[PDB]
């Protein structure tokens, strides 16, 4: 392998004061509680793409990307002190965010307190 996102150091985050718990997240837009992605620009929590067999998510995170251009999302439940799964929609890859700890702090998340799913 994963390479540093071209957005890791230039990302401009919006001020979103909503409290984000350490576990038991929900899609803002549906019942989903798995394949939930936190968009690092706006703090939106939304579900991953639908699988070919119609399982998986309801496309809410990717729809939000197409509407906004906000490129980086981190998969809740993968955040450890060592890192997380971060996807970049405009680079179409799993990427490194060496600023991840800051990006998550901005929305009041402590990486040392999040729980592995
Ligand atoms: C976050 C995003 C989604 O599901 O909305 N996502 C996540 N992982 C991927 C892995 C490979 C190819 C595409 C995606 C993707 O769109
Ligand atoms: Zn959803």
């Amino acid at each position: 392998v994963r390479q540093v996102s071209k957005h890791a150091f230039s990302l401009k985050q919006l001020d979103n004061p909503a409290r984000i718990p350490p576990c038991g997240w929900k899609c803002s837009k549906c019942d989903m509680r798995e394949n939930l992605w936190l968009n690092l620009t706006d703090g939106s929590i939304l579900c991953g793409r639908r699988y070919f067999d119609g399982s998986g998510g309801n496309n809410h995170a990717v729809e939000h990307y197409r509407e906004t251009g906000y490129p980086l999302a981190v998969k809740l439940g993968t955040i450890t002190p060592d890192g997380a799964d971060v996807y970049s929609y405009d680079e179409d890859d799993m990427v490194l965010d060496p600023s991840l700890a800051e990006h998550l702090s901005h929305f009041g998340i402590d990486m040392l307190k999040m729980q592995k799913t």
